[PDB]
DNA sequence: GCACAATTTAACACTTTTGTCAAG
């Protein structure tokens, strides 16, 4: 269940707090809807009660989550396909899919490779992209604009953010 | 869309020609 108030994630919306839940006129009977709003937008979203596990509302990590997901993402990795296509395309449904876990384990090899050969003009973006949803993913739970939240990665990375 | 061989270009170290000056 969420809350009115409650602080949740709607991909590829990255975070957003439930304002509540309403009767939606769909189709036929108006079935409970929660409502997902993003100040930072202006959009707006309606989700089904029925099954929210099933559209990947998860909810903003806690507090207690930060140190974990940076110990993989400074070092953590994973092997991918070599030819372009499948490599990118997985690495596009991971940040589709709305997983901080996977999407800084995806940035950690990311990072390996990018500096080392150098990055494809393709896994360029499936990097920028990735630590997109991050930073304002710490600014949804430590409540720190992407300012201070990027000032995170700073340290388990080596370098800034952009 | 990308790794890369292919070929072009700007890059530059340096040699030789050509305009030039004070003095016969």
């Amino acid at each position: 269940e969420f809350r009115p108030g409650d602080k949740v994630v709607l991909p590829p919306y990255g975070v957003g707090v439930v304002a509540g839940i309403a009767q939606r006129s769909v189709s036929g009977v108006s079935r409970a809807y929660y409502q997902v709003d993003f100040p930072g937008s202006r959009s707006k979203a309606y989700v089904p009660v029925e099954a929210p596990h099933s559209v990947g509302l998860r909810k903003a990590l806690a507090p207690e989550e930060v140190p974990v997901i940076l110990d993989l993402l400074k070092n953590g990795r994973m092997p991918l396909p070599k030819q372009w296509a499948a490599r990118h395309r997985k690495t596009s449904e991971i940040l589709a899919d709305g997983n901080p876990y996977r999407i800084a384990q995806m940035a950690g090899q990311l990072r390996a490779w990018e500096v080392e050969r150098g990055l494809p003009d393709l896994d360029r973006q499936a990097l920028r992209r990735a630590i997109h949803l991050l930073a304002e993913e710490v600014a949804q739970s430590l409540e720190i604009t992407v300012q201070e939240a990027k000032r995170l990665f700073e340290e388990a990375w080596g370098e800034e953010l952009n």
